[PDB]
């Protein structure tokens, strides 16, 4: 089987996608934010503390012919911006784009923090990182891409978003007419449950390439990119005026800047982040003071190459026994 749904982002910025998933028997189409970052399929449902839904379209389970409560199960998740949410569990039919996955552990929020209740898009997330990361309890679940794939054409999804566009995700086939030049396939690690890997160096606008080795994840769910101090040093050095903000929370730069681009190695490949992918727009409405797509991630433990970066490549998570990252330009 196979399935490929559209990703569409939710506003002019790019600060998130949203795809349409089919949840139980009728289908109730939610809005879901698809995470690679992380491994609980969650949604704003009729559960959820009524303060706290805005505009969010539900899953109501008691009009589902296939939900059955997952009984004694519970969930939790806290997410590295702060956001969380929390609840309980049903099982039911969950389709994404014509792929059809039953049994689907699938996460009804009781409590959801502020800035999901204010992102009115966003009616929850389908998390695609390795299932180690589930947060059910007292059995943990699988993620949809883990029920999905002994049945999947090929054990693969793709990441394909778009620059202030819809993109695509697909999954159990690798569209080549979706990219260009080849995939240029990297090493994953598992053992923090990210797709995490390993990236070659970099390059900031027209000059030499870094070498130089940079551990990091493949994160739809994050935004920014997310690199060593080091290396956003550098690249906001050649933005006149570019400087980072302790009140505001990173870089900014003047709205007036044309910014260069930046480049990340892939093995022995490259892929160009263009200039205007990595501005944010004003830090408050009608400043002239524009945020950084490109940040620093000294305070977070880890590097996250998201959205800025997977949206210049075809991406490809591969699920095969031993997983791999495949990046092509496109
Ligand atoms: C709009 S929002 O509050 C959100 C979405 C995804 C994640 C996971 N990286 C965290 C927060």
């Amino acid at each position: 089987s196979t399935g490929s749904a559209t990703t569409t982002p939710i506003d002019s910025l790019d600060d998130a996608y949203i795809t349409p998933v089919q949840i139980g028997t009728p289908a109730q189409t939610l809005n879901l934010d698809f995470d690679t970052g992380s491994s609980d399929l969650w949604v704003f449902s009729s559960e959820t503390t009524a303060s706290e839904v805005d505009g969010q379209t539900i899953y109501t389970p008691s009009k589902s012919t296939t939900a059955k409560l997952l009984s004694g199960a519970t969930w939790s998740i806290s997410y590295g911006d702060g956001s969380s949410s929390s609840g309980d569990v049903y099982t039911d039919t969950v389709s994404v784009g014509g792929l059809t996955v039953t049994g689907q552990a699938v996460e009804s929020a009781k409590k959801v923090s502020s800035s999901f209740t204010e992102d009115s898009t966003i009616d929850g997330l389908l998390g695609l990182a390795f299932s180690t990361l589930n947060t059910v309890s007292p059995t943990q679940q699988k993620t949809f891409f883990d029920n999905a794939k002994a049945s999947l054409d090929s054990p693969v999804f793709t990441a394909d978003l778009g620059y202030h566009a819809p993109g695509t995700y697909n999954f159990g086939f690798i569209d080549t007419t979706a990219y260009t030049g080849s995939i240029t396939y990297t090493a994953v690690s598992t053992k923090q449950g990210f797709w995490e890997w390993t990236s070659t160096g970099y390059a900031v606008g027209s000059g030499t390439f870094k070498s130089t080795s940079i551990d990091g994840i493949a994160d739809t769910g994050t935004t920014l990119l997310y690199l060593p101090a080091t290396v956003v040093s550098a690249y906001w050095a050649q933005v006149s005026g570019a400087k980072s903000s302790s009140s505001v929370g990173g870089y900014v730069f003047p709205c007036s800047a044309t910014l260069p681009s930046f480049t990340f190695g892939v093995g022995s490949a490259r892929i160009v982040i263009p200039g205007d992918y990595i501005d944010f727009g004003p830090i408050s409405t009608g400043s002239s003071s524009c945020f950084g797509g490109i940040q620093s991630s000294a305070g977070i433990g880890i590097n996250i190459f998201g959205d800025v970066a997977l949206k210049a490549a075809f991406v490809v998570f591969n699920g095969a026994t031993t997983p791999t990252l495949g990046f092509a330009s496109k």
